[PDB]
């Protein structure tokens, strides 16, 4: 007996090919990515940014390399500065800044290993990024993704610009989410592994240090699918996007079973993105590829764009 609720749902914007990756840079404007944008049956995913007042899109970057088109599935935003670090799974990571301009920032790990396409990212309020990476290697190798096969990776991209895989072997490794101390410290890494219906978790013992690898939760379910995007709220409940359960889990911080779940007015929920400093939480969804918009009982997590590098506490 998990008690469930339905909050209002408000419909922000739609007609966006796999609605992904949302996200609020420096400024608050609100952006979010359509991996599934297709031309020629070859991939040409964008990167869009949304007026929030009338819904309004606008594609401000058509990530493209040599040739190959980007499939650009979520995003983070800087602290230091209002740029954009994206997980493409056909080109790795992005760094895309506001204006349109994008790098692609490595084609090769720490050991030298072709990069893998990536899906998710998170960091930590050291300046760390999270990375899944569910896709094969980058282009121009051929398009492939371990969703049958474990062959999905999880990278670190450290402070000082090193690409550390930190471990292998998941079958499509999907969201992520970095759980903290109240001083402040990484102290949690979360992996939400989609098909196999597990949350898997990992002590943060420093930068691409991880250890202790634990079943954290288990994802509600028989349907094809299961946890892709999440997000802390200010309490350390962690909620978790249900794809294809119709449904978003809020795990309490020990994980295990769902504490509780919230009903969406769709099937699909992707990914899911706090408006700073507010209990707004905006969600993508697959089933109508729109966003829309509830409110929580509380606040979100700050993310570590919204933290001070110059500040006194
Ligand atoms: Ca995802
Ligand atoms: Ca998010």
């Amino acid at each position: 007996e998990i008690p469930v609720i339905e909050p209002l749902f408000t419909k922000v914007t739609e007609d966006i090919p796999g609605a992904e990756g949302p996200v609020f840079d420096k400024n608050g404007d609100f952006y979010i990515v359509a991996p599934e944008v297709e031309v020629n049956g070859k991939p040409a995913g964008e990167i869009l940014r949304i007026d929030l007042k009338t819904g309004k899109k606008t594609v401000i970057c058509k990530p493209e390399v040599n040739g190959y088109g980007g499939i650009p599935a979520g995003c983070q935003c800087d602290r230091d500065a209002n740029q954009l670090f994206v997980a493409d799974m056909r080109l790795g990571l992005l760094v895309v800044q506001t204006d349109g301009t994008f790098e692609e920032i490595a084609k090769k790990d720490s050991e030298g290993r072709r990069m893998q396409g990536c899906n998710d990212c998170a960091f930590d309020y050291e300046g760390n990024l999270w990375i899944t990476a569910p896709a094969g290697e980058v282009a121009p190798a051929d398009y492939t993704r371990s969703m049958q096969e474990k062959f999905g990776s999880i990278y670190c991209f450290t402070t000082d610009g090193q690409m550390i895989q930190v471990d292998t072997a998941f079958q499509f490794p999907n969201g992520i989410a970095v759980r903290h101390m109240n001083d402040g410290r990484p102290y949690q890494l979360i992996v939400a592994e989609t098909p196999t219906k597990k949350l898997w978790s990992y002590d943060i013992k420093g930068p691409a240090k991880i250890e202790n690898k634990k079943v954290w939760g288990h994802i509600p379910g028989t349907h094809e699918g299961g946890a892709d995007g999440m997000d802390f709220d200010e309490d350390n409940n962690l909620l978790v996007a249900n794809w294809g359960s119709s449904h978003i889990e809020v795990f309490g911080p020990d994980g295990g079973q769902p504490k509780m779940r919230i009903r969406c007015p769709f099937e699909k929920p992707s990914n899911l993105h706090f408006k700073p400093q507010t209990k707004t939480i905006f969600v993508t969804e697959h089933e109508n590829n729109a966003v829309w918009k509830f409110e929580w009982q509380r606040n979100g997590k700050k993310q570590y764009c919204e933290t001070l590098k110059f500040g006194i506490f």
